[PDB]
């Protein structure tokens, strides 16, 4: 379900955005609230771990985000995504609803992702 190669640098910035939005804004953890946020257009950025297994758990997110035109990016570790999201365990996906202080960072990420997709 990984549709493009994310530079290590950009992935770290996405984890930074999640950390910041976590402390200063509003984020959703887990595929259920992430999916719902995308469908309702509430998500400003969706972060998806590349190591989810079964894949079916998050496989629907890339196509859904494209269908709804919501920015999305992959991070290599669900463990680190969960950590950035504030939990000690893995998080398959996260949705940033309110960037908080990460408003600009999210926009930079969305812009760079737009290019990766061409």
């Amino acid at each position: 379900y990984v549709k493009f190669e994310v530079p290590k640098e950009l992935a770290e910035k996405a984890l930074q955005a999640v950390e910041i939005a976590r402390d200063t804004g509003k984020i959703r953890k887990g595929t259920n609230e992430t999916t719902k946020a995308v469908e309702r257009g509430q998500a400003k950025l969706v972060i998806i771990a590349e190591d989810v297994d079964p894949e079916e758990i998050v496989a629907h997110l890339p196509p859904l985000c494209e269908e709804k035109e919501i920015p999305y990016i992959y991070v290599p570790s669900k463990k680190e995504l969960g950590a950035a999201a504030g939990i000690e365990v893995a998080a398959a996906s996260v949705a940033i609803i309110e960037p908080g202080k990460a408003r600009d960072l999210v926009e930079e990420i969305a812009m760079k992702v737009r290019e990766l997709m061409k």
